[PDB]
């Protein structure tokens, strides 16, 4: 009966039937996005109304539609025709992944470029790459994908080892036409294979690893009710899943004695972009919004027990829609388990003689997705002491190129003749805050150094300063690692026992933000990525930092347009948007399959509790 | 037979006998430090010579001595009398911990200050605090401790809850005299107790935590030979222990095929300081060099199975000397175990159809020490993929004060009337590098942003720049998080298969460094803490960033004097010194016992290997 329950197969089937009965889902239509809408503010009526939002693509070239359906009442609430030249194209369809290669295989320009390189067309894979917005006027309002080619020597061969540099093609996937084929010159196709399961490359497998057995003989300490409601060590939350964002956390709260205290209303990774820093015209257009353009939830992996998730695992199997509105289950797509996390608190006292040790643990909610060459793990952690942490784990195969004769300032060499262009992976966490309720504010906290002098005669004093962000126009902030800058989200109307406002402190990793020139296309389309922290006033329709339709959108949508409203955020219903990313200069050790690298952020209580919240943890 | 073996009880007994026979260890002498010296460069003679370095204190006021003994040959190698007004006092003795309180209890000034506050002297604990060097000319050349008072309501009471503010005393612990008693005014003694095992404060203990069982049914994957030589998943190293530094790692190397490749010759935490930022004259002198003044190894805890270390644990029990030269074993003082560490590498390929997942794990070497109110865990981690990481875990009880009427800019309030002064915990890691041998150099790597224009027409390009540090005078470096600054240690004479020098990249956390005014006493005594990275040319006697005798040393010793030699470090035997720290603004949640907070650094391979070094890891 919870409004935050996962979508069920029956709900998706009903959406299909409603759209069919309304005349919106004929044979030429494809569902590009389908997801459940969150309850509006003030759902204290408890009148169940499950609403779904659908993006409908038309393969015959008619305008696509955005539709909102009530599955409870069996009605279409609104349907609007989209002008994609204005507001953006729809996300990439899975069925379009193979279209780029198929169309190019019969194009005489493509075939002539392959013949010059003595490449058999049957062996050439073409990646279906989002196009962005650049100088090609004919692409405005057309659904375009670009293609880069990789050779597969045999069906199980890793094509990433064999990039075909100097060659790129653009395709209109609706009219089924190749618009441009660009050949800037012949580069040798790197010949070494990258087959990480080939014994010739791995050598004999290690025999030295002894098993690590992790079991819970009495079962786990958390409970799951209503399909997706979790209770664990005073935490309470709902685990949602959306085909665009992936795992979404709702209603994160902490049971402090008798009171269930809210902390975060909704937490998600609302966008992620991979900009490339190679100025070659073959690749200088590459910026993949893995979330906004491709939808990371739909490519979530089925996670295997003992391999992907180790220990006493509870799985969720979310249901999504296929392109025709049929339900599709992602079996074992979400892993949930608790983990030991070392020492929580420890002291041996020289005067009382008491020796005290307690252990920590964390609840893990995770999924893993695969977008072409990239594989990303998304991990949310809840700790006994009130800390919330997010971690992204980046792995997969690096996107490759040729390595030019005489080297490169923008590409790493991985193997003879094989390069990997510099790039970033930049995430946006959208944190709809609810610190003890919805009346919240954000303060920026810097360390303050003090000069030796009167009142500081020994030159040892240091302090801190807090600046309240009062309006959206002043709430676009940069990191400053040297001054220890953090941000505090507090509730000015809820005080702890010392009469101080309760709060949580956001600790960033202070990694570089978007490196591209501020006048570039990507700086305008991924404006969120140029600053570490944004604060907006909550609004139902302000969901993504890049806007609703990211694919081939010209720029400025999302956060820069939201904050122009200059709304009051001092003790209001607010949303924190945190940018954080990895800057990847590929190393030889990343090849032929990359070991995990990580980035994230965490939030820690800051006078939220009246004392340590883990005094009642028993001594193991 | 290894020269890097742990000291044994018999070796310490022999040092005692050698010193006794030489006339250096009569009844008035105390051993303040005793440790084994590392083999000199060029120990390829394999002529065993175990040498020990001893600091000898004299309780009758005679000059202390530094002595070097050969335990193999039964001889004194050198003995020098120390002028402590010039070169510094010896470290604090454990037997001096109780002397400050005992001396003050019969001083009429102290007793009058306690009587004004209606405090029973039998209930007043006095902390034995290092003195530093300030304006008191009478302290030059005298062995001084300072005392701050805390009330214990009963023997098992936590005295930290009841600081006696406004009062400080200075004591000469050799002549047994109170030099000064300073009373700046009466502050209420905070009355709330801080007894974290009292059921009245904890409430009922949780019954919701189910056990997590971690076992290795075939035993661990590492082997221990010769007492302290570890081999694990291609890593090879020796685990040392020193009473000042604690756990020391020697001869860290990696078996790459047929070749044992060195990476780090010696790794240690060579100093750690806790400067306080409260300008009150009661506390403005407080800077505790927990390593250099107190010796963190001698207060290492005995670690309890299932509580401090969980899983299949192998213990080392290091032996140290007491003040009379008798061996004392720290039972179960070092924990060693391997841990699962999530996903190592993962990819599901859209064209080959291959799905691949491998798990990571890490080897953990850890100890925990207690210095008064503080408890610190020191963790070294080795990962399958070649990563080396250090982590400090800070816990214990915060050092307290009164919280003044009308608040404070330099103190946090924790409970009614109870404050916690701002402070930092700053560590120095000394990394004697040996990347593929001893010919190493350090490069500083910054991200380079590029302007949109010719050759970068779309404004997307970004690059990197590396600057070689060629001499010691240019090798004092600051962090720059915004430009992604890292440091690479490479071997210019050892190239990977792409003809690039092999290297390792140091990733810092980029936390603030020392905040005190640069003209302060602590900035001169802890000069290492003002900069993130130092590189020196190796020298046998340059062991600590603060010098050999830190206690009451006037300043400038250690790193600033070493780098003045301006030695060649471009392809030489070099040592990297990395400063990293926590800046602690105490929160209510830190009281009455603090949950762990962490800081550290890591080193990752950077073209050290010819490809990923974990291709031979089996599929679980
Ligand atoms: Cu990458
Ligand atoms: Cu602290
Ligand atoms: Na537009
Ligand atoms: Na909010
Ligand atoms: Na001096
Ligand atoms: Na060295």
């Amino acid at each position: 009966a919870s409004p935050f329950r996962l979508a069920s197969a029956g709900e998706i089937s009903e959406v299909q039937g409603i759209l069919r009965t309304a005349g919106l889902l004929g044979p030429e239509k494809r569902i590009a996005y389908l997801g459940v809408l969150d309850p509006a503010r003030g759902a204290g009526s408890e009148a169940e109304d499950r609403r779904f939002r659908v993006f409908i693509h038309d393969v015959s070239g008619a305008r696509p539609q955005e539709v909102t359906v009530s599955v409870t009442n069996g009605t279409v609430i609104s349907a609007v025709e989209l002008d994609t030249a204005a507001t953006g194209e729809l996300p990439v369809l899975e069925e379009e992944f193979e279209v780029v290669e198929q169309l190019l295989a019969t194009d005489e320009r493509w075939l002539k470029a392959l013949a010059a390189r003595n490449l058999d067309v049957s062996k050439v894979r073409v990646a279906p790459l989002s196009a962005g917005v650049f100088e090609y006027a004919e692409e405005r309002g057309r659904r375009i994908l670009r293609g880069l080619a990789f050779v597969q020597d045999f069906p199980e061969d890793s094509a990433w080892a064999h990039p075909v540099d100097g060659l790129v093609a653009y395709v209109d996937v609706v009219s089924k036409e190749v618009t441009r084929v660009i050949d800037t010159g012949v580069f040798p196709v790197p010949a070494e294979h990258g087959n990480y399961t080939d014994p010739e490359l791995t050598g004999p497998l290690r025999t030295t690893q002894k098993p690590i057995s992790i079991t819970q003989p009495e079962g786990p300490s958390f409970t799951v009710t209503g399909g997706n409601h979790i209770e664990w060590e005073k935490w309470s939350l709902d685990v949602g899943f959306d085909v665009r964002e992936g795992v979404v956390l709702h209603n994160i709260a902490f049971r402090d004695g008798d009171r269930l205290r809210p902390i975060i209303n909704r937490a998600s990774i609302a966008e992620m972009v991979v900009p490339y820093g190679d100025p070659s015209p073959i690749r200088s257009w590459q910026n993949y919004f893995d979330t906004g353009e491709y939808l990371v939830g739909q490519y979530a992996n089925s996670l295997e027990l003992g391999c992907d998730c180790l220990g006493d695992i509870t799985y969720l199997s979310p249901v999504i829609s296929d392109a025709f509105g049929n339900p599709r289950e992602i079996r074992n797509g979400i892993c949930m388990h608790e983990e030991d996390w070392g020492i929580l608190a420890k002291h041996s006292d020289l005067w009382s003689g008491i020796n005290y040790t307690r252990r920590n643990r964390r609840m893990v909610i995770s999924f893993f997705t695969t977008i072409g060459n990239y594989d990303y793990g998304f991990y949310w952690y809840l700790y006994l002491d009130g800390t919330i942490e997010f971690e992204a784990k980046a792995t997969g195969v690096v996107f490759t190129s040729a390595f030019p004769e005489g080297g490169s300032d923008n590409i790493s060499q991985l193997a003879p003749g094989l390069g990997a262009p510099f790039h970033q992976h930049i995430f946006s966490a959208r944190l709809d805050m609810a610190i003890d309720g919805f009346t919240n504010r954000v303060e920026e906290e810097d360390v303050v150094r003090q000069t030796m002098g009167p009142g500081n005669e020994r030159g040892n004093a240091f302090s801190r300063k807090r600046t309240v962000l009062t309006r959206e126009s002043e709430a676009v902030r940069e990191a400053d690692a040297r001054t220890g800058r953090t941000w505090i989200i507090s509730n000015p109307e809820s005080k702890n026992r010392l009469n101080e406002p309760v709060g949580y402190k956001l600790h960033a990793h202070n990694q570089p933000t978007l490196l591209a020139d501020p006048g570039s296309s990507i700086a305008r389309r991924a404006a969120f990525a140029t600053k570490d922290l944004w604060v907006t006033r909550y609004a139902d329709d302000e969901r993504y930092p890049t806007g609703d339709f990211v694919n081939q959108h010209s720029g400025g949508a999302g956060l820069p347009s939201y904050i122009a409203q200059d709304r009051d955020i001092d003790g209001q219903d607010i949303v924190v948007w945190h940018t954080f990313g990895l800057t990847h200069f590929p190393r030889v050790e990343d090849w032929p399959i990359m070991p995990v690298d990580t980035v994230g952020f965490k939030l820690r209580p800051e006078g939220f509790f009246d004392r340590s919240p883990v005094l009642d943890v028993p001594a193991n």
